[PDB]
């Protein structure tokens, strides 16, 4: 018997603003049916506090998906509307399983591309400089497929306890905090206009080495807002 997300109080206004993907972008279930008890392997209360998600396969995903708050439509914003549009979260990543390889924890996304993914990443070298079991971003500069149309950073390494991340957009620019710590005035220029930005946030797993590896997060807060 699995205990859902919507049973305590702590994830309802996300949940309020927000629908789940799972296991493919085209599969959903609506804000509604996850205030109304949504529950399944893929999406439960852990430890009667975490909001967990569980994925296995190439590019599939256990997601949330910003939504207008309370039974709205999809969401579309801009980084350069002049609204300060803000993510927050508090993320226990556990050792993940042989053959996930990086697993996408917050987004923001748009009809075009992704502009930023948060991803815990088993292993990369990024300017010169090897990183392991770490916490990276990667921020879209341009619509291209080569190296020089992203900037990664490495956040942090994956820690024990919980993690704090806090994603602010305002007027072309991207900052991210990580517990409490300043990581990234990352431009986003390029995406000025793009009107159908949103965050998401869960497990998105990108390029494991076996199909049947499940990637699990676990989030003790997840928050999106606009001032
Ligand atoms: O930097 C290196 O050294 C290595 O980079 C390797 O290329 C990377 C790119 O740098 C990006 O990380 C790229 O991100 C992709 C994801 O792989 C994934 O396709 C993602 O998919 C979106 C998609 O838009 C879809 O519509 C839906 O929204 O799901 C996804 C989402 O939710 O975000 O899109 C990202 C993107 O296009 O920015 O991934 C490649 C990669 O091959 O993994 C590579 O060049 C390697 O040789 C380098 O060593």
């Amino acid at each position: 018997f699995l205990t859902a997300v919507s049973s305590i109080d702590t994830f309802l206004p996300v949940l309020n603003e927000a629908k789940l993907q799972w296991p493919t972008s085209a599969l959903a279930a609506s804000s509604e049916e996850l205030l109304g008890g949504y529950v399944g392997s893929q999406f439960y209360l852990q430890d009667g506090k975490y909001m967990q998600f569980q994925i296995a396969g190439s590019s599939n995903r256990c997601e949330l998906r910003q939504m207008i708050p309370d039974g709205g439509s999809e969401i579309g914003w801009a980084v350069d509307d002049g609204t300060t549009h803000t993510a927050t979260s508090s993320i226990v990543v556990p050792e993940q399983v042989d053959g996930v390889e990086e697993v996408t924890i917050m987004q923001i996304n748009s009809g075009e591309a992704p502009q930023l993914r948060i991803s815990w990443i088993r292993s990369k070298s990024l300017d010169g400089v090897a990183y392991e079991d770490f916490i990276m971003s990667t921020v879209r500069i341009g619509t291209g497929d080569s190296s020089d149309n992203f900037v990664k950073t490495h956040l942090a390494d994956r820690t024990a306890g919980a993690m704090s991340f806090q994603i602010d957009v305002k007027d072309s620019k991207l900052t991210i905090t990580v517990n409490g710590n300043v990581v990234v005035g990352q431009d986003l220029s390029f995406w000025d206009g793009t009107d159908s930005c949103y965050f998401k946030a869960g497990a998105y797993n990108n390029n494991p080495t076996s199909e049947s590896a499940t990637a699990r997060i676990k989030f003790a807060a997840l928050a999106w807002v606009d001032h």
